């Protein structure tokens, strides 16, 4: 077990990811599922023992000659049967013949693409456990500078932006949650025969089922489930929520990112955005892959009609899409994870676009104020009318209010001036901010 | 509901769930509710509450006006509000949607439809389980030929073919209730998602707001993190897959050359039996299944409010309730009612002639010759059976050593396609059992 | 219609076309014709195609009726058959659908759909040429800045960006006409696809029908052969991509911190004092279910021999769907680039921000001469360096460096840092796509 | 270099119209016609040109160096800029990408790569229509079911639904062409499409270039306009359509139950069990499930921001090259299938018989109906069907029980109506109208 790489085969996949899903760790797989039956039908008295043991011996990917299997795959038409050939060649004095013991191809590949899985998602838990922590972070760091929320790319009212990193990180760990409910499900034994009922193995197939099971760590599987693909499905579903955060969270970086916003940067790493423009290259690749992953969940869900009891066609769909949406699921978050760590923020670029609408962002704040002291309508009626007069002329809020006597009168500029200024009016942000870090 | 394919592709209970006035129901639902709460919590007199809820009546609704107003404003709450302050006595109504944005009430009332769109889903897939749990018993020993890549592979049974649907749908149903934890929660969060107009009050009305609904309070505002209507979308789009898989599975079986099973007899729903139910099903899967890809892209709205993501929800959430309700409502109808023929099933398992049941061959022969040596004896009789279109019993039997060590009585036996079941009663049973 | 959002994501003209009348009406017009068709040829009596085609009309429909019976029958062509039977005299009723399956009249029905839709399509297309050509010109010598990655880039014009969109848009209405002599063709081969009950006079049916119906006739059968319907799927997905990236752009210049464009001014169109972008909003989300709408044609392509058990009714669906949400994208579209409101002074504000840095490029060119191309290039780059971590304007960095101030004076300098200089031949391409 | 599956999901020959190295080679192709057009122009000299275009080889590319240099620059194209520099002598490679953006070389390789792979496409369309061609013709007289909704309908030849997949690829062929013209276009635009660095020689270079180049100049920059490369997305996507639908009808007419044809025969090609089984018909669907999608995410592209997009551009960098090979498989196997499909006319005939004559049962009517009447005859012979098919006996046997059919009609005409190979109507004259132009 050692170590193939294009271009972009980093920038839009991970090294890891990528092995995991390789063909050597997909014959690895195999053969560990192939020495795991062998040994269990020794137990149980199907197969000899002096068997179990040589096969065991030669159920090492070393030993694969790669350019028969190739072959041998494109004319049998499954990636299994080749890898057998050669196990039953390797092994000596015929006790070859014993393994594969009442096995179809598609349980190796199943329970092969389970264990590629677990090892997927250990990755996923990872970075998952590492955004989680930068947002933690994030929050509480910036958890009282003043930002301008936005509503349909126009400023809405003040918030902060630990405020934001709390929002993401309650989805995040939603995501957590959906990842360990699909766990149970997904890590689930598949080993059923040519039919799904183990034909072969008379009244045995069913105790080889449940021993093989544990011996993989793998729950005992109901029934088969060849043709019933919603335990892959909906980890490409989930793959596809996922991303789905992840490119908001682009979104919403790259927007922040903008000549004209520069409230955040990605980290500082030199010579990397291509004077010195610093392009938001990590957003730019979190976008792409959440793009392709989400229509690889519905390649993945057209794979669910499987016919009978071995799909013509849609069960081949996942040999492929599976593997490419986690590895482009594993760059969006290896982008992500690496900009959450050294995120630049940049509070006065934000105080000055609060500053932008000259106190209009807080005219409800006014209003609320100057309540008690001139009247619930006359408030609403006066900071209305002084509201739409500065914005006609491109004034203060805090001018404007100040030509209306009976509004003078009552209050003095100071009082004013906190009532106009955006950064007194974040609401319960910190509290917020507070119930998301408190479990 | 008038259209000719209104209750074809949809059904009338889930059309009137995500009907404009259903829709405006759930709103003013919950403009009442906060308002009861502002007043209890001292925020709005209460005077003020008992006119608002009071009017707080979907009857009393200017359409024509409210879309009118719609399509001014942009969004399709502030219109509903603007009748409500009007509709109430001396300016009580001015306190109405108190520190509430559109969203709030869109989001939250979207919510109520999803709760009120899943009990119907929850209801079919009842029907399907138990449907599906008395024919895995019904049919338990009727044999059939497997299919793998649309040839003939082993011996199974009809009810064990049920089983394996069955199973499918109880995972399909520990995922409904699973995502119902996260969906079924209240969004009041404002303009921005903090209340800020609300002060010191903000997260005190969205809490005894939450429980007004039988709603879960938020952690936070979720404006833009759509992944509670993304992940319902999805699960519809895993659900109708299955349904694909079981409208592809029943129309396969039947074709005129296979005719081993039959969607049940209405009328002239087709000298006919066309399998119009499974046409219906795929057609919704496959809608079912884009409309899911859309919601994930929804998931990409900016900042605290979308500018273009969130309404893609308007319209796909609706659409795929709909689709998989007439998808759901087929399946349950072809299910409560699915003809079998086990003769036709028994005819097709005698095609072959023995080679489907050439492994049961092997083995029974294994024992007087070697589990090799038989697979590669009996292979070879294999090649002799197809070519020359025989009985692979004839051949087993001009074959020296395969005469000498078994018998014709005995070679009928391992050629009867109907003896090679394998454990398919266990599995039932294993299925059947929880 | 009547529904709150039916003319927001939809429009009028669209929901007629599709809807379950015009649909009726496109049926009936299909068996008038083909009784008048057969009466000439001689297969059915005269007088029944006068009497056929006297009660081909909408109108007489049994609305209700017709819904129950589709419900049963499981299409929605029998049904209309049904009740024009019912209505002839003299038993004359069926000497129409002779010969003809259900999805003869579906699939020509919704060909004639489509030209109806695609002729509402034209239109929009050809107006939002024209005030792409009249923005082109007017704006033609308005600086802004560009931007590649959200970032700034160098000056252009805002009437050369007009003029992409503007090449676009004429790029998608060729493909317009392209699918159009495709797409418009008649579906008639009955059961199967060879009209063997009319015998030897199938072909000429089919021929007559085609020519009635100002449709080309068919090279053979396509009831199965969905490409014709899919690549009218996939065209609202390239067409509507364009919208999307329009609305993109102009949502983006639209932001409180950009403010380089905005929608056409009508009353509260959402009240805190103002004028969200719900065009833009509207055209995206058209956008996201068009593009999906077109993968599921795709899917749709296939049905099995001779009529699809399922693929065939996703188009049903998905069809009528996409041509009212590309026509809610258009609609928007059209009203936007007719009274866009462009704002140069915000625009001009932006090109200014960055103090000279957007044109370092052209600093370094204008030095060379008097500098050293290579010296010039690494003492840009270095004052470039130096003006953005002081936020000062590059000139004045410039003039501190001794050499450069000793090479050139300042009215040459500020006239290499000005942004409103270094615009290249925006105008000249702006001619290549209008065309003078 | 190739996988397991490389060759399954895959081709050899696109594949490597889509390799890194291929890629490299059409941008150093640019380049070096970049500097020729930019030396007759007298922008750069003429010295720097002979020794850019010297040094625009791929073989002179340390790859390892370029991929680190892709990771950190974050775009393709400056890190071969950068070797193109240096390995050029004497400071003549200051002169090379003179005025030119990455994408511009992104965009204009992924033209070239394009038209390679429409090489191979088209020619993997001349190979099936001429195959269908010949199937047409060669079984325009085989009688079949032709079935609707999975049921049997009513009788046609194997001929007649060859030539129906036929002129469709016919008409894919027609789109192909049409996309041509759009697609086969320079993109030189620079960093925002006004090459504001060249001046007055911006628009001379752009035009000389694409000739160069062997491709039309463009109306203007479209460097986030993608509708060139989303069109040639949803074209494969409605190609492959139609090979997953001639993959579904062989794929159901190789079911053991109904024998009608079979994939070409390769010795132990279908897994086996004395069995074949439809893998290239397998191979087919996969693909074109991925291609569809991938149209999707094209379109989903079309999205990119003002003069460079952020993010939706990268998504063309992905899908494009997989679309092309998943394309290219599922063409490499229909090519296969249909120039040595196996047609078993006597499984048809089987099929055909299954019915007893009910399936010609609209023939009866129509002989019946000239001595009974088009309407009488037609509800007599269906009651007639139902005795047939309740009992399980031939239509034959029924309508000479009744007692006017029998009247009206001998035995000997009753075989010829009950027989459906004489129910085929017109499919000779629709196929020869197919086979015509």
């Amino acid at each position: 077990p050692d170590l193939s790489a294009g271009t972009l085969s980093d920038i839009f996949g991970t090294p890891q990811m990528r092995e995991i899903w390789s063909d050597q760790n997909r014959v690895a797989c195999y053969l560990e599922i192939e020495a795991a039956l062998a040994i269990v039908q020794a137990d149980l008295g199907i197969i000899p023992k002096n068997a179990a043991h040589e096969i065991v011996e030669h159920c090492r990917v070393q030993e694969i000659d790669w350019a028969l299997y190739k072959q041998k795959t494109e004319l049998i038409g499954y990636p299994v049967l080749g890898i057998v050939q050669q196990l039953v060649a390797n092994c000596k004095d015929g006790l070859g013949e014993y393994c594969h013991w009442g096995a179809t191809t598609q349980d190796i590949t199943d329970t092969a693409t389970v264990m590629q899985i677990r090892q997927s998602l250990t990755l996923v838990k990872q970075r998952l456990d590492s955004i989680v922590s930068s947002l933690e972070h994030l929050a509480e760091q910036h958890r009282n500078v003043p930002m301008a929320a936005r509503s349909n790319l126009k400023q809405a009212v003040p918030i902060t932006f630990g405020f934001k990193m709390a929002r993401f990180l309650a989805t995040f760990r939603r995501h957590q949650q959906r990842l360990v409910e699909l766990e149970k499900r997904v890590y689930t034994l598949e080993f059923g025969g040519a039919a799904g009922n183990l034909s072969s193995l008379g009244d045995q197939g069913i105790a080889t089922h449940d021993a093989l099971a544990k011996m993989l760590d793998l729950a005992p599987a109901e029934i088969a489930w060849h043709t019933e693909h919603d335990r892959f499905a909906e980890v490409g579903t989930f793959l596809g929520l996922l991303t789905g955060t992840l490119a908001k969270l682009a979104t919403d970086i790259k927007l922040m990112s903008q000549t004209e916003v520069g409230e955040v940067g990605e980290p500082f790493i030199s010579n990397r955005g291509s004077m010195q423009k610093n392009n938001p290259i990590s957003c730019v690749y979190i976008h792409a892959c959440a793009a392709n992953v989400r229509q690889g969940a519905a390649a993945l869900l057209d794979a669910m009609q499987s016919d009978h009891e071995r799909g013509t066609g849609p069960w081949e769909i996942i040999w492929v899409q599976l593997p490419l949406m986690m590895n482009w699921t594993s760059a969006a978050l290896n982008n992500a994870d690496f900009v959450l760590r050294g995120l630049q923020v940049f509070p006065d670029a934000m105080q000055h676009n609060l500053d932008l609408s000259k106190g209009l962002i807080v005219s409800e704040a006014v209003m609320m104020g100057l309540g008690n002291t001139l009247g619930r309508q006359y408030a609403h009626d006066a900071v209305y009318e002084c509201c739409r007069t500065a914005f006609v002329q491109d004034r203060p809020l805090l001018d404007v209010l100040l030509e209306n006597h009976e509004i003078a009168s009552k209050l003095d500029r100071t009082e004013l001036e906190k009532l106009c200024d955006p950064a007194n009016y974040l609401g319960q942000c910190s509290q917020w901010i507070d119930r998301v870090l408190s479990p």
